[PDB]
């Protein structure tokens, strides 16, 4: 099966969970000031972006993420735990939108968009708080890769910019490396931002996707202990491409500050590039699955303490960072973010209890009975 049924799964257990977090949402909202629908949100999946400084046996001549590191110091930011290495982009993407963690599904599941999403009766995502005409997706490749076209059509999106497979195209396409530049993606985002509307962007870049090729900037060179010439060349090409994304990301956020609209960006690398051998990590193999993330608004920014979170925790962290009122569903996800996520012990009794609540909800909305359809406020603010 796609997911194990909790031992206590039943209509009454779902009822107990709905009521419990209905009241917790009320308490949380007594201190949440804003509404998520008042701000434009941008989920920016930065393909293969991860600071090589965390790879122990790697040496780079220059810091290739100086600007992004400065952004991380100014706002809520830290490390994201990835579920795969060198691939799995769409699986992280699914988790950001639904907030349903991959680690609760079965290992037999390969692509969540193909095996789980189609079986969900009414999938709830962050984009449902926005009007269909204001939901926008972007990816410089085939819209049908990993079944994205079907996902974003079923989610009521009005646009899906893609190099092929959809009516919506990118403008002024330029290549940095072999593939479409992040600059092109960023500028196409800006051209679509409508200050008169609250919008939701789901973006998946391609510039830093394998294969990596770049001869500039020449001064940036990188090597790893006992690497082959090919491995050193791929690392060098990747490090050079990161330096461009770093500068372009800074300029992108700068432009967002000049727009008269509250805008928040959830920026993250989906996984490390598949160019490092396991030896490169030495004493810290955990760094094989730790990418960079930040949650940045175009106005004033708090800095919540979340040094290590999952891709499924982003929405709950978004609501917290923007002090937005939550629904009973996101009240549960706020307890997971703070008390029962990947940074906590899986043997803690509190982590188990909160995870049991999540597993019952997660099972109910995927391949379960759908008891939550009768709890009509569980997903509403
Ligand atoms: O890194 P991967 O898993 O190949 O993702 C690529 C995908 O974004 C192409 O549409
Ligand atoms: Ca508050
Ligand atoms: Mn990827």
């Amino acid at each position: 099966g796609a997911m194990e049924k909790p031992t206590n799964y039943s209509q009454e257990t779902i009822a107990s969970i709905a009521q419990k977090y209905q009241k917790l949402a009320e308490d949380i909202n007594k201190d949440r000031k804003n509404n998520i629908a008042d701000q434009t949100v941008i989920y920016l999946l930065s393909e293969s972006l991860s600071d090589p400084d965390r790879v122990s046996n790697v040496t780079v001549s220059h810091d290739v993420l100086p600007n992004i590191k400065a952004i991380k110091n100014s706002t809520t930011a830290g490390l994201m735990q990835s579920d795969s290495y060198g691939g799995g982009t769409a699986n992280m993407e699914f988790q950001t939108l639904t907030s349903l963690p991959f680690y609760n599904f079965s290992s037999s599941v390969s692509v969540l968009y193909s095996e789980v999403f189609p079986k969900m009766a009414k999938p709830h995502t962050i984009s449902e708080f926005y009007q269909g005409k204001n939901r926008i997706a972007m990816h410089p490749a085939s819209a049908n890769n990993f079944n994205r076209k079907t996902v974003y059509s079923n989610l009521g999106f009005s646009k899906f910019l893609a190099l092929s497979g959809s009516k919506d195209k990118f403008k002024n396409i330029e290549n940095v490396g072999l593939l479409t530049s992040d600059k092109t993606v960023y500028n196409n985002i800006l051209s679509l931002i409508n200050p008169s509307e609250s919008q939701f962007f789901s973006v998946i870049t391609m510039q830093n996707h394998i294969p990596w090729s770049s001869d500039y900037p020449e001064e940036i060179v990188a090597e790893g202990k006992n690497f082959t010439e090919e491995e050193n060349h791929n690392l060098t090409s990747y490090a050079r491409l990161l330096s461009f994304t770093d500068k372009e990301t800074r300029a992108f956020l700068e432009k967002l500050t000049q727009i008269n609209k509250p805008i928040t960006v959830v920026f993250y690398g989906d996984h490390l590039p598949g160019l490092y051998p396991d030896s490169a990590f030495n004493k810290h193999i955990e760094n094989k699955y730790l990418t960079d993330y930040f949650i940045w608004s175009n106005g004033t920014n708090e800095k919540k303490n979340h040094p290590l979170i999952n891709s499924s925790d982003f929405t709950a962290a978004l609501f917290e960072h923007t002090d937005s009122k939550v629904s009973p569903y996101y009240a549960l996800l706020t307890e997971v973010l703070n008390k029962a996520s990947v940074d906590k012990s899986p043997d803690s009794p509190e982590v188990k209890a909160i995870q049991n609540d999540l597993k019952n909800i997660q099972y109910d909305v995927t391949i379960g009975k759908g008891y939550l359809l009768k709890h009509k406020t569980f997903f509403k603010i």
